[PDB]
């Protein structure tokens, strides 16, 4: 079973006024599975009016009641994990097992943020005149416009949504048209748990028309976007033209520094498993594997065997560990990346081709002998491709790791305290994981530097983009 | 005695490569008093190269050394405050007494920030696996491009500068061409204190050309602007287009709520004093006086008396209490404001005219019976004009206070806990002062919401726009 | 139904090795209702060995798993609220309605602390040498010995227990022999939710023998006591002799300052309702009512009518709003207080006598015209007695409020911001509530100054007594 | 040149009312060099009355003024450091170079704490009812009684003093009778800087009589002791009996773990240097050297060489690197320690004897082959003796490090992240230094666990024992 998806406006699942829809396809087969409403300006207007009202209601609900309502929604998400996972796999491609992991980690996210909303603390400042009380109070910024991508349909919504609700803002999101049902189910849990009419809204349609209307509108006080660097720059540019608060999680290009002293088997297992997660369609996916020359050959061979062990297929079939890529553009993007690697003299150690003629299946691929000018070492591939290059000195791996304008995630494998410390200071990334894969828990900051954007989506720092800070000084 | 001004590039005071200069005029006379170097692109390229290596040097100086160096700069600023104040008064117009208070408080600000840099703390998070250490590390974002205006030539540079230096960033500021000598004496204190070559740079010239070149440049990792709403929109847009971190301190339109239970004498002395500070040329200048009908007329007469007691004249005369406006565009703007007020049926209770035919002298002015559609009640006057309206109910005054897209400062006068609490929760401002004038100590956040911008320039919060936050997890 | 109570040692409900028990009485009738095991030194030894083991296990369980186990126990407490309330009312005396409130607020407490255990943050300090990492880590102190009283049998356990478990300490408590079943049910929820063997223990017996053995024993690293000031001083003295960490919540003697501008009806309702809560057997119960002379007579008369409206009786019978006092000593203590008031010239405005000849029923009592040397104005009465005295100047009410060595809770009623501010600065109390009764939520600090003891039992400060702080500096 | 010492009471240097004095002797010669006033009860009563009104004055001085005054004191301490150091060396014995470093670092400590007092922040908590403001306010606890020992006559006073003054407390210290002039010059700097009359007081006499009188006295709200474990037990017991807040910094017995992968030359230079600092008369002096068997013998020989290179002599000679021990009871104690070591079969590798027959000179000593039952491996030697033992496995060394009831400082030498992480989580100490000697900067917490005491004397945590925390909730 796969369901058609509607807009959520003012507590009501509704069609667009025009009645227009967009078709949704299963990327494992290319076959239509359902449809989603395509919003016009008139539905956005109704959504903006409701977000204004929702904001006025939700800001007045004490943090401990907001928190309990969020926790109920999380319990519902958790109760419905199987059904939501099933929707997600059909629209997006990832294996059922990975979809369930994402839905459960959404529940965990909502819960931590629920509790953090109760710890949005002001402060009292020792005063220069004891007749006066000097305070700093924190309040919600106002209605949020959010724009989220298809690669983790639920999780890319839930951090933003959980942050907005915990601070007491209202929230209007344009979820992905290619993966609409799983996020709509996430929103439905919040409605079912008691979040009032107007506090949350959900639209789909033409992304550029929606973001062009929403971002400049006087109801919206904060914009949040997760996506590509080039669309991020257009949106941050418009947000600045209209003096809106904005945060952005954009491309990454994660380096992986496997040092001379690394546990090599651990590196292959950790960084290899993390590469093929969601078929590499992850903003923090390990991409540029910088491997000390003493162990490069051993690493490369073991990474190749890891890729060869993956079972490619429809994400509903058990045994599947690597599903369809999410859409046909991702297939074309992979061929372009592979063609360019071969042209510039790199070696395809395994994979490198489409599998079959139906759906978006690409083989897990490992590329070695990669020169610095290959597309795979410069543009974010966002697909099931690891690129390996050797180095002799740790300092040259670190310079390579910082060479690109991306800087989101970084990985390393090493045993010495001095190398940890050096990597910690020197690597230009938002997030660094050593001797393990990415474990991006809600309590941990999650955000970029440079072209990867700005603003955190974890920790207490995740509430700051949704808050205004007010200095209040009262003389008795 | 007034001094020509040069660029500060790589530890040296230098002319522009071209030899071009711009004339500086005394706004009390219209007469040339000196000139400032006019940078072109070649000078900016040298400033940027120096800023890069400066960032690389300064980020390695431990915090406690950076603090001690900053405190040395502060002590020199304190000692030279009267000679710096004489420069400021000549180029900008404010009375000497105000200029001294500005410069002495610059020293106070440097000291607080020097100490704050020793408290940029990371976090250790209780881990999900006890075999890993999860930390949150803070580090300087990089070279900063700062753009500052003429109203507080020193003070608008000093918080930005101190924040940059306390975090380990390097700093390149374009200070105002019409008030260049006093900001250059501020940077000189720092050079004399031992801030190394390239860590600070100062340039002057064509604002648009410089900002268009600096903001997109790869060296600049962060932008900070203080000035008008419409210019900040243009710059935050450019900054968005090149994915640069940006803070913005923009227009205000500060309401004053004088409640039924207010002490009227206090309200006039506090808010009337604050209105005519630097001739209203202040982003936090009280502008819209909303006075409870029971005391509207009594307040209006007392504010009229306050304004008629100011002594208008050259700021170098020590008894001068209202100097010349900073520049001729400010006279033009006061004429338009008063003209519209008269045309919409408001009453000019005092002032309303230029004084003399030389310099930029405008009389301190009070406007009563002001309709909500008057320019003075919608656009930021930025000059020595107060606008008075009545109200019956506190909640009508709060709604008027929140009508405008501006939201920087607010003031109120009241004695009940209930009113204090209400004004605290409901007024859409970044800073609220109750029963006293503005006291923006460095330890207190200072920043806007809505069209007034974003980012704070006081408190620990002042450092965050200059920091990047990095999640580090290391499995042992 | 009322059940006999056993010791909890190493995951097992067990009898004492001697087989000794103590009888439990219903204070509403004087009739035996059950019994509780009476521990000897040999059972304590087995308890201390298990706490050592429990500490070694529980310290290794990640904060997010500890947190989920605590939340389950809270859900169980909440599921069993009726059954636990019933036990409590029979052993302790309070009305069923109030017992249910306490059990539910216990669940709320456990939950907030569960979440706070995940936010025991270390920090990273900017280093004096960048080659070195300077960190501050937080770890559990070790096994706790706790000693809790009969007045809120569950709540006096739950803050201490929740704090210890959230930090990762083990916990051994000696609960009250006169009210053992309700706390034992609280502990049983934690066993049922999965807290491992040894992490929690529960003993009863002779309090002085237990605290004399536990406090000096090398397994115990932290002592916590809630009780009387004189027993607190003996226990803190012994804890210091053995260099143990100790916190103490001791007597209060709460002032209530009803100022000239008070809402009088609000004062009677808030402070009057709070006085007769748990029949005044509360460490923060409003006791010394300092009332401005203009409204003293009106206040006194309305407080008298509030007391006269209470329905005294068995706590299981519906309609009951004031139950039996908890034990016969409390009845004797009340007569002594009333006899002394009459002897020193005060007036008994209502109540003042035992009701009936069975059980521990005392009438709700209001005393006026109280001189400063009455026992009720010096010793903590801990019973259903309010004592009223007038004042003319707010400064003399404040001096009276600070006259005694107690300082736990304080109350006031006033409308002006200046009075709030003055009271906030000047009143020597741990907790001050204005214009409302006590709402001691888990997120709020709860602790004394002076003879009322030290250490907080709310907020993040509640974890600090259960934590050690370790500076770690590692040179690369 | 050495100066007799007086009491500091109410802004005046005075004799005891009685005229009694105590002789002060130079420990390098046994010869009188001056005398110190010997307070009786009447002097203490005047000190306490002054401390009370001092507390009332100082708590009203805004933080920023208190800071500026403290910084002035710091500057005077810096300027006078060499004259203060000459006093210290004569009365206490340490080399002049060490005495200068102690006094210069006292100035650094005052400065950090002065700034920290401006950051004693309260909290605003998100309320359960939006009509109330819930705040957490911090305020000084009250007059402090401080008791300090002879080992760092200045430095043991300065953190306590600075913490007291930064929070708004008044401070009355009993400094050591055997080293009285240098602490009195520290208090003089503060008097000269403008700390008002009564805010500080200094007394000398009979330690027991003074502590027995001060600790129970109603004026004293807080006690702080640094000294021996057995004396601190006696004082923390007395403090408990009168319900006074207490902090305690007591004995240490610092392990040094030299791991298999350690740099031996670094370990000897860092830990060997630290052992013979102030002749081992330091609560954090490395004592139990636990060295991996592969390098035990090499470490032992190198430490022997380090010790034989010290230059023993009068501390006034600038080339002296090990001075006389502070007092004759310290010789007696070194003789007992060495004697027991010999009797239990340990080997004296170097030193082991008194040098000369005048003064308190004891040779730098290294003991190897030390059994676990030797006095030197159980009791704090507090003198110039290192005790060496081997180990095979890191976890046996950790268990030995944790065997003793002491837990102040620890040291280790190792290069692997795994070992660093393990030592961090498992070593029962308050401070751990890895690959370097002790660097206890004021910004870092400094305090023990178990028998070494409680309370921190660095970091923000240093202020908490001098603060009370007050929950304030005000319903509007
Ligand atoms: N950071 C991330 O997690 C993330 C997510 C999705 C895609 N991407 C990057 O971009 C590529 C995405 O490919 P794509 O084919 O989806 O192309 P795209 O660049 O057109 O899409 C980027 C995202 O922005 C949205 N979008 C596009 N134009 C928009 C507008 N004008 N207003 C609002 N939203 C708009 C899309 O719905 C999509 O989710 C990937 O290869 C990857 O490198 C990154
Ligand atoms: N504290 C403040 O926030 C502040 C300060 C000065 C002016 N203003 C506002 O601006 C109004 C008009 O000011 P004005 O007469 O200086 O005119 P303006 O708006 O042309 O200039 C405003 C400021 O921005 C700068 N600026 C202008 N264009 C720029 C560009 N392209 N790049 C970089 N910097 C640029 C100027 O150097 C000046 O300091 C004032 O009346 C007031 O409302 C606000
Ligand atoms: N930094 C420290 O923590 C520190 C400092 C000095 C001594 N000690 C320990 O104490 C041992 C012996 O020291 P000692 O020879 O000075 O003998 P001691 O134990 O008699 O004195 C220790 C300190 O406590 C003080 N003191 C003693 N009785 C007191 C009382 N009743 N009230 C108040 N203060 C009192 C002394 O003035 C002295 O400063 C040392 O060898 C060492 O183990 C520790």
């Amino acid at each position: 079973t796969y369901t058609d998806t509607q807009l959520l406006i003012d507590g009501e699942w509704v069609d667009a006024a025009s009645g227009k829809t967009i078709d949704v396809v299963n990327p494992a087969t290319g076959k239509p599975i359902g449809r989603v409403a395509h919003a016009g300006i008139a539905d956005l207007d109704r959504a903006l009016a409701a977000a204004q009202s929702g904001f006025e209601a939700w800001r007045k609900v004490p943090a401990h009641e907001r928190a309990a309502t969020m926790r109920k929604a999380a319990a519902l998400v958790r109760e419905r994990a199987d059904a939501i996972a099933q929707l997600m796999t059909q629209e997006q491609g990832k294996p059922l097992t990975e979809a369930r992991v994402e839905v459960l980690s959404a529940a965990d996210i909502i819960e931590w943020f629920a509790d953090e909303g109760r710890r949005v603390y002001g402060r009292i400042v020792p005063p220069r005149n004891l007749g006066a009380q000097q305070t700093v109070v924190k309040e919600p910024v106002g209605p949020v416009a959010a724009f989220t991508p298809w690669n983790f349909p639920v999780n890319q919504v839930v951090r933003k949504l959980s942050a907005a609700l915990a601070t007491g803002c209202s929230f209007l999101v344009k979820a992905p048209e290619e993966t609409p049902a799983s996020p709509a189910a996430l929103l439905r849990a919040f409605v079912d748990a008691g979040v009032p009419a107007g506090v949350i809204g959900l639209v789909y349609g033409d992304p550029a028309e929606i973001s062009s209307y929403l971002i400049p509108h006087p109801v919206i006080r904060k914009v949040t976007f997760t996506g590509s660097t080039p669309v991020g720059k257009q949106l941050a540019s418009l947000a600045g033209l209209h003096m809106k608060r904005a945060t952005m999680e954009l491309g990454g290009h994660a380096p992986v520094i496997v040092a001379e002293d690394a546990d090599v088997a651990l590196a292959v297992k950790a960084a290899g498993g993390a590469k093929f997660r969601n078929a590499g369609q992850v903003c923090i996916s390990p991409t540029r594997f910088l491997v000390h020359n003493s162990i490069r050959d051993e690493f490369t061979r073991a990474l190749v065997k890891h890729a060869e062990g993956l079972k490619v297929g429809n994400g509903l079939e058990e045994g599947t560990t690597l599903g369809a890529l999410a859409n046909p553009r991702r297939l074309t993007a992979m061929a372009s990346v592979i063609d360019n690697a071969r042209k510039v003299g790199a070696s395809i150690e395994t994979g490198g081709e489409r599998i079959g003629s139906e759906g978006n299946f690409f083989a897990p691929t490992v590329i070695a002998n990669v020169p610095l000018d290959a597309d795979v070492f410069n543009n974010e591939p966002f697909g099931p491709v690891a690129a390996i290059r050797g180095f002799d000195k740790l300092e040259e791996a670190i310079a390579e790791a910082n060479r690109l304008p991306f800087g989101l995630a970084g990985y390393a494998f090493t045993r010495s305290f001095a190398n940890v410390h050096l990597l910690t200071q020197r690597l230009e990334v938002g997030m660094l994981w050593i001797n393990q894969p990415a474990t991006p828990w809600p309590e941990m900051p999650f955000g970029g530097v440079k072209d990867s954007g700005y603003g955190s989506e974890g920790g207490p720092e995740a509430l700051e983009p949704y808050l205004v800070t007010k200095s209040v000084t009262v003389m008795a």
